[PDB]
């Protein structure tokens, strides 16, 4: 007897590790020490979960993983996809949170940042399938994942995104996706693939798991042959303006789903009309904020630390409507864009900014309970 | 050659590590990344140095070390002192920054925080010697350090203190000096005495140095017999109200020395009249600020994070005069108390608050150059 008829699945963004897969010391992703989203919402009678998917992988890989996290089973990225990008077809295997998920039994999906993109792709696959996989299985036989078939409707009630870079971010184009920083990211992944590691950073399909009897030297040599080093099939690429536009171009509005976005601002206009980070922007986002805020295009400047406002409001090529705080958020098939949260940086959405005393736990509690109320109303107005 | 005729020696406080004795990653003590005090002042033609003395030891041990840091030589804490407290008489040996230091060759001394206390004790020793050591050498023969003899004047031109707890701090009484935290401090010292350690936290005279062939187990066993665990001859005790009052009671004014203090405030009055830390107080001082700011005695509440205003202005019951920022600070024999620096927490004085964007490098450069100007004034008005 949970208060919500459909399970709520929260989906972390880039870099996020949750649950058993978080290091020895590491912030609690959903709520920090400010408001324990999963535990508190459960205490209040809601059925909620935190998905665990690849921290460094592509929206594609993450979306497949999200599917298996919900459904249960062995991750299948698709034969065509695997062959085209050069990684394993099969990945980890998940218990499944709802082994009976199928048209009729729905789920609410809420994504922070990159999580918001991942959620869109996965629903796209359920509804319209994956044509390269359909064609490949046509040509060559074998099994095709039900995720890639198409024709699955009535499985997701709602898509809600928080500080999602629907239109990408310059912090990716000018930093995250540069050569030097991809190497840093991939080296970290190589290291955390070592044979004593208990944490999965989400690129093992690329070879980054040291065998028990393999020397580190041999490991280095083996994985430097991996295609990961030059591939676009990774998070860094997908977070770029181009990477995100590509996803926008292959997604579409499902008319039965309730769509809603939230966006934060944590910059202010300086005398030349550039944006600089507010005191209170989590300090690791200082430089990324400046890079965004000093864009040549004025409307690309205001930002939450790492995502510009124009990126987070809605996918630029998809229908939207500006909504008030008080309107029921119950319209289907159109991005309901919630009023910008002033002073909320990118990570204030998940409560991990331990340096920022203006953003209190009770505020964060209200924000999350507000999302649940909207979700309840989606249910009530079916 | 140098603009200043007398060398400036900067003396760090409690916990401070400088130069080669700082860990692989560690803040630059004098100026952070905001204004590199030693390097910049040298570039501008001033002769300046940063003393290196015990980070965890007593004002006594630190003051002896300061002497040898300047003069050069093997640290001699005194036979009477060693026997009374139960630690080695002899300590490290220093090259010496001014091997010819003697009456006639003077030095300017500037102390941050505890450094301000250490500087007072060392001048006390030069001028008046150390009675227990004089008596001990009377009774028993031996050599006595010239530091403990008394009669050495015309060696220090000036004493300037920044955020010095001249009257102690409740953050020591109610936290720093509790049993639980002395154990933490002493364990850290034991650990950093291990045979692979390249940093000296300043308590080796208590036995915290593992021998090359000693096992860690034997080391633990040996040093747990040390008197350090129950002694008052350590920084934690000296920083308490009582500990500091004892130093106050054995110091006296030198009529040739120019004395000046700076003090910061980084708390604000709440309802009820208690003080709480400003946003912008370096976050590690949050709790210590509250402890101070909630004192029963109202005049002990305003604080810089870890030292209350009333402790920093001047030693209580020593002569002082409130001074303006503009006028020459050129009086001898009396504590010239500079106007409180509004918004400056304890570590803003040394530029290491990397989270605090209100406290700019150019501001800190002005602050230091201001001190040098006063020091130049002292020289010019001899
Ligand atoms: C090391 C590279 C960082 C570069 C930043 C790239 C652009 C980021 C845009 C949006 C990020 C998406 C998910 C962010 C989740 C943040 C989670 C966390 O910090 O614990
Ligand atoms: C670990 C125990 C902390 C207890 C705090 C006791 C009160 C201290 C008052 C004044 C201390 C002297 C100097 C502070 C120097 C700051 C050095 C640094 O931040 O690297
Ligand atoms: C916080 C630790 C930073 C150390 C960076 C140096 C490591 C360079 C690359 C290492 C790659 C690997 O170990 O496989
Ligand atoms: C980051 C701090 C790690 C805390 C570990 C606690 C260890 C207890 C005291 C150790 C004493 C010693 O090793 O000599
Ligand atoms: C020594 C442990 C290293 C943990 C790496 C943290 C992964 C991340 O930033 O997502
Ligand atoms: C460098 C610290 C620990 C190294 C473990 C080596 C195990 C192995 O490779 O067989
Ligand atoms: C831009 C600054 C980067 C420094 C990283 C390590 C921080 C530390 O060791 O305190
Ligand atoms: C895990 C400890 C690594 C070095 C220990 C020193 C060994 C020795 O005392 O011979
Ligand atoms: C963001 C913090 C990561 C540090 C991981 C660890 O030290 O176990
Ligand atoms: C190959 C074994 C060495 C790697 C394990 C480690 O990094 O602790
Ligand atoms: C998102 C992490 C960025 C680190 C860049 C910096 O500290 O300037
Ligand atoms: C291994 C690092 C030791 C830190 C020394 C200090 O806190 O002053
Ligand atoms: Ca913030
Ligand atoms: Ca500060
Ligand atoms: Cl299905
Ligand atoms: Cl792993
Ligand atoms: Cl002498
Ligand atoms: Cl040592
Ligand atoms: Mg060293
Ligand atoms: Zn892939
Ligand atoms: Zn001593």
């Amino acid at each position: 007897q949970p208060l919500n008829k459909y399970p709520v699945v929260f989906v972390h963004g880039f870099l996020g590790l949750v649950g058993d897969n978080a290091p020895a010391l590491y912030p609690n992703y959903w709520g920090g020490n400010k408001f324990k989203v999963i535990e508190e919402l459960r205490k209040q009678g809601y059925n909620v979960h935190q998905a665990s998917v690849s921290a460094f992988g592509s929206n594609y890989d993450r979306a497949v993983q999200l599917y298996y996290y919900i459904k249960g089973g062995r991750v299948d990225y698709g034969a065509a996809h695997a062959a085209k990008y050069g990684h394993e077809r099969y990945g980890k295997t998940y218990k499944g949170i709802m082994p009976n998920w199928e048209p009729g039994k729905k789920v609410h999906l809420v994504g922070h940042s990159m999580g918001g993109q991942t959620i869109r792709l996965m629903e796209e696959f359920l509804r319209n399938g994956n044509k390269e996989e359909i064609a490949y299985h046509q040509a060559h036989g074998g099994e095709i994942s039900p995720l890639f078939t198409g024709g699955h409707n009535n499985m997701v009630a709602s898509i809600t995104t928080l500080a999602t870079p629907h239109n990408g971010s310059q912090a990716a184009d000018k930093f995250g996706n540069t050569e030097a920083v991809r190497k840093i990211m991939f080296a970290l992944n190589r290291f955390m693939g070592n044979k004593y590691s208990n944490i999965d950073l989400g690129l093992t399909q690329w070879g980054f798991k040291q065998l028990p009897n393999e020397s580190y030297i041999d490991y280095i040599k083996r994985v430097s042959k991996s295609k990961i080093w030059t591939s676009d099939d990774n998070a860094a690429y997908d977070l770029t303006l181009d990477g995100s536009a590509k996803l926008n171009n292959m997604t579409s509005m499902n008319p039965n789903i309730t769509y809603t976005t939230y966006t934060g601002v944590s910059s202010h206009t300086g005398p030349l009309g550039y944006e600089n980070p507010d005191l209170g922007t989590f300090f690791l986002m200082d430089t990324t904020s400046r890079i965004i805020g000093h864009d040549a295009r004025e409307e690309w400047r205001k930002n939450d630390g790492v995502v510009p406002v124009i990126s987070s409001l809605h996918p630029s090529n998809q229908p939207f409507v500006n909504v008030t705080n008080n309107e029921p958020a119950t319209r289907r098939g159109i991005w309901q864009v919630k009023p910008i949260l002033q002073g909320w940086d990118h990570v204030d959405f998940i409560g991990v900014d331990f340096l920022d005393f203006k953003r209190k736990g009770s505020e964060l509690a209200n924000f999350y309970i507000g999302i649940i109320n909207d979700l309840l109303s989606v249910e009530a107005t079916e």
